[PDB]
């Protein structure tokens, strides 16, 4: 191959190029302008190493230490209904909705594969709210607690428009920790150095900042308390409260089991005092180590008692529902309570005394602080312009790809030099006319008029010493155009003041009656059957000056007919009366019509459809005439329109 | 291929090669010219390790600090409108001015993206200037502060000419730390020596080098607080453990805590305190420039081969005479409504057109008459031409010349021969004219002529009249030649009907725009209507340096 055919192709199905890689550079703009964008922020640590400090700092217990203080198992989510609706908001500069929320506890249903419970909050005002967990609506206040139906919630600070909608999911504290630790990097950054860099990506260019300084704060609050853990007398109290718990819970056990040897509500409200007892607990000792290592008027400080407040106004609550249930659950539920309560404390001080022995043997004295987190305002994700060259690029190469694939597997003729190297003359090129009449007479300047009587001109000269003066039209396969050439080479051979004859001999599905203007009584079928004479089938076109046989009435058995002798008679009888007769047959390759018709025909040409034939039909129909006895003078190219790769050039161009 | 071939494609398109490389080169010199050159400035540190110094230096911390002491968030711009004026400004030799503000607070607005509050500063005076926000127009003056609708400000030592206008920025601390942080840059140079290189770059010669000595005396004096530190440390737990001998003995340990606390010089010392080189290190003036003309060369080299390896037309007559066609002259370009045989009888186009008269006077014996019939593939490649000076040409030696229009559809003879339009050949053809009526002599000519007459409807069906036939006999018996001009024979069939009667018929192509192909399906074509065509003329030829096909193209005399 070479460059030009190349170029050709291109130019040819640029339309196809541009439209596909157009779609593909859309796609990418769109996931450009609609992916969340995703923030980054770090802080800087100074160690007095360092790889046990990597290893610790993305343990389970500091990053779950974290999340119980920030709260980071209550998932909050704007609600967009479509899953572009939340881009699209961003983009028409609406303010993204938040909602502060201090407590949550959902009934936690936990099926088989739901372990997350979800509700879902529809903002009414500023100050009132709507809950539904599985339709079941419930009204809501900012301030004031709700504690109904197995569902706790305490909602502060909303801060959005009416109308809007919120999922609250109360995802496990494993999740949590997961999603936390995903996202969450350490290094070293020399390999060597008391320096580690902290890293957290996320969508809130504040919460991760948030986050970043709380995990900083809890390392550091880890190792300070190495230095103050050795002579604390905490160690002591832990190895002698450790003891006397334990005998608690294995009586409380030895009494569940005696009074052993379950009501929905009961075992719920049970699990709401558990919960209650075990965030008293923990606060009790978070508060004594905020006591210890900050201040009361902190803020942090602050915050606890006022969640304290809210825990003790809880447990009232669930008191007082509990004194609603009949004793006879009450006591289950007290017994429940209690070996609950004491495997909670037991684990909360197994933990206590693990982690008290975790700071002492703590080579690294000094831990410092550096650099605070802070967020880059630029968010990292998504890259746009690698994803929009990246969809170009891959436009253009699915674009060329098909391109070679549409030129690889055409076969249907382009230019008549592939006729031609058969050894088959091309007589005409006619071209696809843009404008049921006759096109000869309707415009008679269009272009494929001109073409047409370019093969006139080069029938007259072919027609001599010719057997006698009939011209036979066949063609390989239908809708090719033999009807089309037949019919204007009929018109415009009339106008030069010549008699001809139009026979339209396809006596399956001619429609010649119907674009001349018809009688469609005693056609052809009529006088080869016998039941009419030769005159009353003879008609005149109106535009035309041509006379017409029409093929009338479909007969069943066609091909039988035209083997008729009057079929002959009547030609014989026609070429005296005519200076030309022109026949027109359905394809050889379908029917053999054309074959039986063609003995009594001076010349024929074969129509050869632009785009849809092949080489190898025109062949085939070339050697089918030739074994029934009929010799093919040449063939028509015909339906042909502009292509740059063609690199062959027509006349087919206005000339006045 | 070959190298000559190649060299003559280059001296051909020598024209675009050389304006696309300058236009490139024209752009490379603007843009070195234009954009805003970038100074440099360095330090040198000792460290008494390197690798944690290098992340502390670049620490939010220390920048910070430099930021705070320095004012680095007050952003000032000279403004100048286009993305040239700064540029332009500076090489008619302009002094940039400046301004020394030591207090701004802007009202904040901080929406959705602009969080960076800006005003625009109009100076009026060495004294008084005028303050916009979003067009709230105010009046201040150096010196006295400024607190008016939620901004203050006070500008101190306005240095500029009046008119001048600078947009003032207040971006956010941790902008400017950033800011401060992308231009900035520490390398350790030995991979172990003490030795680290502080480098900074920016636009003003003199603030870089502030904020880089800045910078060290930030990180130094941090440094030795942290040594000084453990000792006072030591110190303080000394004194607090304070009650004889051991009382002497921890007030001479105390000296020593003392001494050691003052004698502060440790483990950074500021070997080389920044300077600026006054080169600046961008643009790199002479490396942009190779660039571009190397660029234009490159892309002039590919657009030159591209449209060599695109190109089709005919070039020279040996492209014609390989498939066996006879080219029976070369007619070249005439750079000079008249016949160009009678205007300019010494012109090059007529000396070739002569050169054809000698041939034809060959080729035309043993035809079956005298009748001759131009032709050609394309429109506008010359037929009329060729055949209109051809018939002068003839003429003008003695003989009886009769030139025939033929050209039904778009026939424009009578124009350039001064004419009646009267009677042309359509009304002969159609019946209502005389043989007599339509023939007219050219005046600067010496042969006559039949024009086309009124456009017809039907033109190929008219020339079909045995009438043209009748005409032609009638007429190859009163003159000594015939010539019929005649339409291209790709477009419409004319010619193919009117050479069953011409004796002789040539084809015209023209030079460049003609293809091979086009040619052999002209001939191909009058082939199946049974006329033979005796050769073709070649139209339109020019200079080429890459042919190496040469012709008489050229002045003798
Ligand atoms: N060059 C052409 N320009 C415009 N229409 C054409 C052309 N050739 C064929 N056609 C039209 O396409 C249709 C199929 O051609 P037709 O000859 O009638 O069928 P068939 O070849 O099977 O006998 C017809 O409507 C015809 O008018
Ligand atoms: N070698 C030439 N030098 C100068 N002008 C030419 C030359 N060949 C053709 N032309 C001019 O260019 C125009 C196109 O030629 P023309 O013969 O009129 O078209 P056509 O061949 O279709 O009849 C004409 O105006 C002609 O005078
Ligand atoms: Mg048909
Ligand atoms: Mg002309």
């Amino acid at each position: 191959i070479d460059l030009g055919r190349v170029i050709g192709e291109l130019i040819d199905h640029r339309k196809l190029i541009i439209s596909i890689t157009s779609v593909f550079t859309l796609f990418a703009i769109l996931y450009a302008l609609l992916a969340t964008p995703i923030y980054e922020t770090d802080a800087l640590i100074q160690i007095e190493q360092s790889a046990p400090e990597t290893a610790l700092l993305q343990s389970r217990m500091i990053l779950g230490k974290t999340i119980d203080d920030l709260n980071l198992q209550i998932q909050i989510e704007q609600k967009y209904f479509p899953v572009i609706g939340r881009g699209l908001a961003r983009l028409m500069g609406e303010k993204p909705g938040n909602i502060d929320i201090t407590r949550l506890y959902l009934p936690d249903s936990d099926d088989i594969s739901n372990n997350t419970p979800s509700i879902i909050l529809t903002v009414k005002d500023k100050e009132n709210y709507s809950i539904n967990s599985d339709g079941i609506q419930l009204n809501g206040v900012v301030g004031t607690l709700l504690n109904e139906k197995g569902i706790s919630l305490l909602v502060n600070e909303i801060d959005a428009k009416p109308g809007d909608q919120f999922v609250i999911t109360q995802l496990p504290r494993l999740k949590a920790i997961s999603d936390l630790l995903k996202s969450f990097s350490v290094a070293d950054l020399g390999k060597d150095t008391g320096m580690l860099t902290l890293t957290l990506t996320g969508d809130n260019p504040k919460r991760i900042s948030h986050i970043l300084d709380s995990i900083s704060q809890n390392y550091l609050a880890q190792n300070i308390a190495r230095q103050a853990a050795q002579d604390a007398k905490s160690l002591e109290f832990l190895n002698q409260q450790l003891p006397k718990v334990r005998a608690e819970l294995d009586s409380a056990e030895d009494k569940l089991n005696a009074y052993r040897k379950l009501n929905m509500e009961a075992k719920s409200v049970l699990d709401q005092i558990v919960n209650v007892d075990n965030q008293l607990n923990e606060l009790t000792f978070r508060e004594a180590e905020v006591s210890q290592l900050y201040t009361k008027e902190h803020p942090t400080y602050k915050a606890l008692m006022e969640k304290r407040q809210t825990l003790q106004e809880e447990k009232s609550k669930l008191n007082k529902r509990v004194s609603s249930m009949p004793s006879t659950q009450q006591e289950v539920l007290r017994l429940s309570r209690d070996v609950e309560s004491g495997r909670a404390v037991y684990l909360q001080l197994l933990n206590r005394q693990q982690e008290l022995n975790i700071a002492k043997s703590s080579a690294i004295g000094n831990v410092r602080i550096i650099d605070n987190a802070v967020t880059d305002p630029n968010p990292v994700r998504p890259k746009k312009t690698i994803i929009i060259v990246i969809g170009v690029v891959l436009g253009l190469i699915v674009s060329v790809v098909l391109v070679l694939f549409q030129v690889f597997l055409r076969r249907g003729i382009e230019s008549p030099e592939q006729l031609e190297e058969i050894g088959i003359n091309v007589y005409a090129s006619i071209p696809i006319s843009e404008w049921d009449t006759l096109l000869a007479v309707g415009n008679p300047a269009d272009l494929a008029v001109e073409a047409i009587r370019g093969l006139r001109t080069s029938l007259h000269f072919a027609m001599m010493e010719a057997k006698n003066n009939v011209l036979m039209i066949s063609g390989a396969s239908p809708s090719a155009g033999m009807t089309f050439i037949s019919s204007n080479l009929a018109a415009t051979i009339a106008i030069t003041g010549k008699k001809v004859l139009f026979i339209d001999a396809d006596l399956r599905k001619g429609y010649a009656h119907k674009m001349f203007g018809h009688k469609n009584d005693k056609g052809l079928s009529e006088f080869l059957s016998g039941q009419a004479a030769a005159e009353m089938i003879i008609d005149k076109v109106e535009g035309g000056g041509f006379d017409y046989i029409g093929r009338g009435q479909i007969p069943p058995n066609p091909a039988e007919l035209l083997m008729h002798p009057r079929f002959e008679q009547l030609l014989n009888w026609a070429s005296q009366n005519y200076d030309l007769i022109i026949i027109d047959t359905p394809p050889i390759l379908a029917v053999t019509d054309a074959a039986i018709i063609g003995r009594y025909a001076g010349t024929c040409l074969l129509v050869a459809r632009f785009e849809k034939n092949t080489v190898k039909e025109i062949d085939v129909s070339m050697k089918r005439f030739e074994q029934s006895g009929v010799v093919v003078k040449g063939c028509i190219l015909n339906g042909v329109v502009k292509k740059a790769s063609s690199y062959y050039r027509y006349g087919h161009y206005h000339y006045g």
